[PDB]
C-alpha cells in the first residue's frame, strides 16, 4: 500500500516542495516512476503539507494531470509516487526548442501542447478544482510531447522571479494572475482560464520571455488596477511571433475583465484541438 521495498532509487530528478524527487525502477525492470520523499530535516509543518498534497493529488485522475499511482505514508520516511515525465519541466523543455523554419517544434505541435493543457484544465473544472498556479513551469513533459499539469509550489529558486513576495503575504504568481486575484485574492476557474491564456502565450513564446517581462512587479499590480478601472488603460501580453491573430484573439478573451466572458476550458480545447487546425 504501496510496497516500499518494490522501489529502486536510481537518480535525483530535482529537489521538491517538502524534500527530494527520485527517479525509481519498479520490478513489478525499467517501469519508471518519480518518487517524492519527505526531507529528513522536514518540520512538523512540512509533513502536514506533504500529507495534504497526497490527499489533493489522489483526486486528480486524467491523462493530462500528474497521477498519484501510489503512496508510502503508513511508515517513515513519507513517500509519494507519480508517473515519470522523461522531458521534465515544460518551460525548460520549450526553452531549448526553436520554431520549425517555415531541437525544433512546429506550430501544430505548440497547439497540441496547449490543447493537452486545455484538456487537463477542463478536467479540473469538472472537479471544481482551482489550480491557482497554471504556468509552463508547473507542467511536465513525458513525450510524445505528452503534457501533465502538476504544481511544484512557489519556493524553487529557478522560478523565483515568477512570484511576487511580500513578508507575511501569500506568494503571488502575479504575471499569470487575473486582475481580481491580484486585487482581492479571488482564485476561480475563470482566473485559471486567465492563467491558461498566459500559459498559452508562454508556449507560443516557446518560454523565451517572461509575461510582462519589461514591466516591474509594481507595474503588473497597477495594471490589474487598470482592469478594475475599465478605462482602456489595461495592457496585454503582445502577440507572440509563432501566434496567429485568430489564436491571439482567444488569449485576449482569456483576459476579458469579466470572468463569465472568459472562454470555458471546453471551448479552449475545442479551439486548440479543432479550430486552430483550420
Ligand atoms: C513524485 C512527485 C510528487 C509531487 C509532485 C508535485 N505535486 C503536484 O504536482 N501536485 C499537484 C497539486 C495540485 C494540482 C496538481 F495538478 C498537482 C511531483 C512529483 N513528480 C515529479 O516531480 C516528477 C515526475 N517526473 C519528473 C521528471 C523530472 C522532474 C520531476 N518529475
Amino acid at each position: 500500500d504501496f510496497p516500499r521495498s518494490r522501489l529502486r532509487f536510481k537518480e535525483k530528478l530535482g529537489e521538491g516542495q517538502f524534500g527530494e524527487v527520485h527517479l525509481c525502477e519498479v520490478d513489478s525492470h525499467p517501469l519508471l516512476v518519480a518518487v517524492k520523499i519527505l526531507r529528513p530535516d522536514a518540520t512538523k509543518n512540512a509533513r502536514n503539507d506533504f500529507l495534504k498534497e497526497v490527499k489533493i493529488m489522489s483526486r486528480l485522475k486524467d491523462p493530462n494531470i500528474i497521477r498519484l499511482l501510489g503512496v508510502c505514508v503508513q511508515d517513515d520516511p513519507l513517500c509519494m509516487i507519480t508517473d515519470y515525465m522523461e522531458n521534465g519541466d515544460l518551460n525548460q523543455f520549450l526553452s531549448a526548442h526553436q520554431l520549425e523554419d517555415k531541437p525544433t517544434i512546429s506550430y501544430p505541435m505548440l497547439l497540441h501542447v496547449a490543447a493537452q493543457i486545455a484538456s487537463g484544465m477542463r478536467y479540473l473544472a469538472t472537479l471544481n478544482f482551482v489550480h491557482r498556479d497554471l504556468a509552463t513551469r508547473n507542467c511536465l513533459v513525458g513525450e510524445n510531447f505528452t503534457i501533465k499539469i502538476a504544481d511544484f509550489g512557489m519556493s524553487r529558486n529557478l522560478y523565483a522571479g515568477d512570484y511576487y513576495r511580500v513578508q507575511g503575504r501569500a506568494v503571488l504568481p502575479i504575471r499569470w494572475m487575473a486582475w481580481e486575484c491580484i486585487l482581492m485574492g479571488k482564485f476561480t476557474t475563470a482566473s485559471d482560464v486567465w492563467a491558461f491564456g498566459v500559459t498559452l502565450w508562454e508556449v507560443l513564446m516557446l518560454c523565451r520571455a517572461q509575461p510582462f517581462g519589461q514591466l516591474t512587479d509594481e507595474q503588473v499590480i497597477e495594471n490589474a488596477g487598470e482592469f478594475f478601472r475599465d478605462q482602456g488603460r489595461q495592457v496585454y501580453l503582445s502577440r507572440p511571433p509563432a501566434c496567429p491573430q485568430g489564436l491571439y484573439e482567444l488569449m485576449l478573451r482569456c483576459w476579458s475583465r469579466e470572468s463569465e466572458q472568459r472562454p470555458p476550458f471546453s471551448q479552449l480545447h475545442r479551439f486548440l484541438a479543432e479550430d486552430a487546425l483550420n
